[PDB]
């Protein structure tokens, strides 16, 4: 890349960060679009925060991404949030329209597209969503406004239980689609939960680096053919679930699926060009 | 080059600046050197400067140049100041410290740093500054600084004047060097100045389109070889002053020499490496 005074900035405001790919991975599609804006990380908690903000403005940044642990608080900053993101309650993107802060969550555009790109349709299907944390709320809140007609969450009784309900109250209270939360307790209601569902969706942590040897789910006899399963756990790149999913016919949506298309979309926020997704899934080293 | 989460920010903040360049130049160089920094264009006016400092505070960025027209309010919003800037009263230069942020104004001493280079001894000698702008002024502060005998500065009635005649009492008061502003109308007191200098210094917008072929020196005679005459003016390359100049036999410093090393000078104190100057030169086709 050669930067010029035409150049245009997009952030990535979290701390840690320094050892983020999105700025490789960003900046490789935009070089390789010869787009004139760089990316770049910048070490921003909630203390920055404020003034990075003040920062995006006065320096006329086209926009930033955003990561922990700022997720949340950079909701109070943006002048407009999506539909999705006023039921997550969080964002990840922000594209700054000549002074006019728009919030995104592209975790769950991006899963949800890379459902739909591989001829998949939510619409009027049911979902057994695993967690209840960012990935599964931002997921769940982009389903329900895509069609999806029921989703059945299930997460355990931890201290994520409460944001379940909550989450569960907001999209009931503002999309037609209806939710239940259970206990991942509860086996026998979950075994009819996926019995009846068309896509199972883990947002969870398990499955990943280190507890990697280990599955949501009990038995390969729970999931059914046809059914289509999404893995958010893109470290180790087969989980235990993805692996137990080819063993019963299933069809699948790895890890990776979701962070290209949520790059992806970051990208066509910024740029309003479309992302270059094989190249860079190719420069990154994600086909294998 | 190729930006990764490692990089730290250095930006430029001005308006107009998008046809600068700084960018290329600086990221030339560091690009050449390996370096984990992007140095970045921001379109920042006064109304918008105050934000522009928070943000490099809170986005933690290395420093940031300034260039018209924030760079007398960019004093303002430093923690520390350089003598020649207090003198100057404006920095082009930011640099943040962990939080603290230092002020500088490669300017004078880029200009002045050419003048050395060449082989000349600024110490104890009489300048001919023709200006009061941001670039004259930077040279006269550092000049006298540096060791300046005395500044004959000549500018025209405009609003300069009167900031010719407070930068004058600035440097008398704080500088061995003795400053006197002259009406540049005053063709007569010119010659008497012109004839007794060593050093001959435009800062003024003379020489510099839509002005090319204009000088505010009227004949050759009042220069001869030997004679130093600094041209900051670097659009036309070869201002009216440099053909009089390179046919009247005076060396002179274009303002390519001065560019390249006020930048020199803000590249080494962001990454406190050496500027690879003979490079940049010949890539910047400034040779
Ligand atoms: N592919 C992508 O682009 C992408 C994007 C975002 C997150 N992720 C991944 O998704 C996962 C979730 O991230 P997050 O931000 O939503 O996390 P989080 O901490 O906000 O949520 C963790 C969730 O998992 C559940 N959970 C964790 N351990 C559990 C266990 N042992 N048993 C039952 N439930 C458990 C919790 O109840 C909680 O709801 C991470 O592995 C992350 O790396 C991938
Ligand atoms: N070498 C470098 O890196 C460098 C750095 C800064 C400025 N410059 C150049 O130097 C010039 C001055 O820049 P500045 O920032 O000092 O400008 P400024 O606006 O601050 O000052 C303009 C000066 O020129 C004088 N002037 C303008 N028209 C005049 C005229 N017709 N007759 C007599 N005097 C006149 C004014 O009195 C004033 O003192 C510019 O052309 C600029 O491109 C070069």
């Amino acid at each position: 890349m050669d930067v010029t005074a035409k150049y245009e900035l997009i952030g990535l405001m979290a701390y840690p960060i320094r050892h983020s790919l999105s700025p490789e991975m960003q900046n490789k599609a935009l070089e390789k679009a010869g787009l004139p804006f760089t990316y770049m990380a910048f070490e921003v908690d909630n203390d920055s925060f404020p003034g990075a903000i003040e920062g995006l403005k006065a320096l006329k940044m086209r926009g930033t991404g955003v990561s922990m642990p700022n997720k949340q608080l950079a909701c109070e900053y943006v002048d407009e949030l999506t539909p999705a993101a006023k039921l997550v309650g969080a964002i990840n993107t922000i594209v700054n329209d000549d002074g006019y802060l728009r919030g995104y969550n592209t975790d769950g555009t991006g899963h949800i597209r890379a459902i739909k790109e591989s001829g998949f349709d939510i619409k009027g299907k049911t979902m057994v969503l695993l967690g209840a944390g960012g990935a599964s709320t931002a997921i769940g809140a982009q389903g329900a406004i895509e069609g999806l007609k029921e989703i059945k969450l299930f997460n355990r009784r931890d201290e994520f239980f409460d944001k379940a309900l909550a989450f569960a109250q907001r999209v009931n209270e503002n999309t037609d689609c209806v939710v239940t939360v259970t206990d991942l307790a509860d086996q026998q209601a979950f075994a009819e939960a996926l019995a009846s569902a068309d896509i199972l969706t883990n947002g969870t942590k398990v499955g990943m680096k280190p507890l990697e040897n280990e599955s949501l789910v009990n038995d390969i006899s729970l999931l059914h053919p046809g059914l289509l399963v999404t893995e958010c756990v893109y470290n180790p790149h087969m989980t235990k679930l993805l692996q137990q999913a080819q063993q019963a016919g299933c069809k699948t949506i790895d890890g990776y699926g979701m962070l290209l298309w949520q790059g992806a979309e970051q990208f066509t926020l910024w740029t309003g060009k479309d992302f270059p997704l094989e190249y860079v899934k190719q420069v990154m080293g994600f086909g294998a």
